[PDB]
């Protein structure tokens, strides 16, 4: 593995910050293209509570190597010194979906399927390859550049991501409460069905901009996602669809066998219409707007 980032890059400025990792801008010096640097501190002892471990590392890298698909970030290099791993990244400059949705005066179901189904190709690529992300949510999302008639989607942070091992299961608490399946909730074992759940989430806040599972505390969010206790509300879902409630009602599925599968997402008639009068329907309807304007904001 390569050693001195700087003599090969120019770093330049923050794009985030999160646990045990920061995020920058970069210029290659040798082909002058801008790529982001994602640095994350290296556990010094076993003992430290500061940083991620060798395992946690690898396992990442290991992912990000595999993948190239254009709905999915790219790794370009990577570095390790003694206190960090450096992974060069495609620089994904556009922001966050939710946010460059948020700036548009209205956003039909049409409209909005059009972005979703670059989400469910990134997520088709990656089931097929029998990688779980494992934490898809609205910051995942993002565009390579909004300035584009048709802007394109980066699924994006690959830090909890797992390759499926058939003979072993595999458990563990991560993710955000309101965005995980009710087999995280319950610690069951995983698989691709959880990716399948929070693009349903993921998608009733597009259409809504309410949260379907959110509750004042923690503890009454797990309890909700557990119970699957949800619902459409009038106030929320007044202009949307038959077919994008059966869409979303087939994703947030308590038992992750019975969940819809990313192959049979991309053929449910609200993503690929069977006939005119189902089209008309989705290009008829609309995003609560100013609902969905409040939730961008408010995060």
């Amino acid at each position: 593995r390569q050693e001195n980032v700087d003599d090969y890059y120019d770093t330049g400025e923050e794009l985030g910050s999160g646990q045990f990792a920061v995020v920058k801008k970069c210029r290659e010096k040798s082909t002058g293209l801008q790529y982001a640097a994602k640095f994350i501190k290296k556990r010094r002892t076993k003992s430290s509570r500061r940083g991620v471990s060798r395992e946690d590392i690898e396992r990442e890298v290991s992912i990000l190597k595999e993948i190239q698909h254009p709905n999915v970030i790219t790794l370009h290099e990577v570095y390790e010194n003694k206190t960090d791993v450096i992974l060069i990244l495609e620089l994904v400059a556009g922001g966050e979906l939710f946010d460059f949705l948020a700036e548009k005066e209205s956003l039909t179901e049409e409209e909005a399927t059009e972005f979703l189904k670059q989400i469910l190709n990134g997520v088709y690529y990656l089931h097929s390859l029998q990688i779980a992300h494992f934490d898809l949510k609205p910051e995942n999302i993002m565009l390579l550049d909004r300035n584009v008639p048709k802007p394109r989607i980066k699924i994006i942070d690959f830090g909890l991501a797992h390759k499926i091992d058939f003979g072993n299961e595999f458990k563990n608490i991560f993710g955000t409460p309101e965005f995980v399946a009710p087999e995280i909730v319950n610690y069951e074992p995983l698989g691709l069905e959880a990716d399948m759940w929070s693009i349903g989430v993921i998608t009733y806040i597009l259409l809504s901009g309410a949260s379907p599972f959110l509750g004042d505390t923690k503890q009454e969010t797990l309890a909700n996602v557990s119970a699957v206790n949800y619902e459409f509300e009038d106030e929320y879902f007044s202009n949307t669809s038959a077919l994008a409630k059966d869409f979303i009602r087939r994703l947030l599925v308590k038992d992750p066998k019975k969940r819809m599968t990313i192959q049979d997402s991309l053929q449910h008639p609200w993503i690929k219409p069977k006939d005119t009068q189902q089209a008309l329907s989705r290009k008829a309807s609309a995003v609560n707007m100013e609902k969905f304007k409040k939730f961008a904001a408010a995060k």
